[PDB]
């Protein structure tokens, strides 16, 4: 169960793969959105996601025209029908920050992030 | 260039074996023989929306439970996606660090091509 529990959040903020960490870091300055999802050939693809500060420490290392592809936190997937604790356990034990959440007909639901789950575990 | 595409360390998938989630634990169990610690694909309505895989040995517990009449995709797991152009080094790092055993290959626009194994990965490059 999650979906059940706790809904998945909306994918709203993607980025292409090919675009380079600095046209990345200068369009997307002081983003109100914190889980920035990379697509690979359609909207629809993804393949990974980014962290702002992880990709300004590589453009600060020179790294700055690398693409988002090459240096993204590939995509992970969360079934809607797993508990909630092992979802946790999982990602904790893998460092996993957000997952996209899939259903049983291959559905994208939406995306969870481990502290979305801590943050519900916790209040129970 | 550096080594070898996971294109061709994967069983590529029109060989690659997989059944629909909605057939029952009781159906499959007696449809398909296969060995206690199998893990068949599951898809959802087409041969090619593969979308996790299960454990014949949950399957079995499942049934010897009492709970045979439930569907596959009672105990679905999920499959993760490697991508065709990842060199084979980050590859393994990458199902290293997610503890994957299994992953589906996929080109850059979302396409399945085939089903590599870390066993199979690690194998080659050691």
């Amino acid at each position: 169960p999650v979906t059940q529990v706790m809904t998945p959040r909306p994918v709203v903020f993607r980025v292409d793969a090919t675009m380079t960490i600095n046209e990345f870091l200068d369009k997307h300055k002081d983003t109100p959105f914190s889980r920035p999802l990379v697509y690979s050939e359609q909207k629809d693809n993804i393949i990974g996601f980014v962290h702002r500060l992880e990709l300004f420490k590589m453009q600060q290392s020179g790294s700055g025209q690398k693409q988002l592809g090459a240096v993204m936190r590939p995509i992970q997937v969360v079934l809607n029908n797993t508990a909630l604790p092992k979802v946790f356990d999982q990602m904790m034990t893998h460092r996993l920050q957000l997952a996209l959440v899939v259903d049983e007909y291959g559905t994208v639901l939406g995306l969870v992030t481990l502290e979305d789950i801590f943050e519900h575990l916790v209040g129970e």
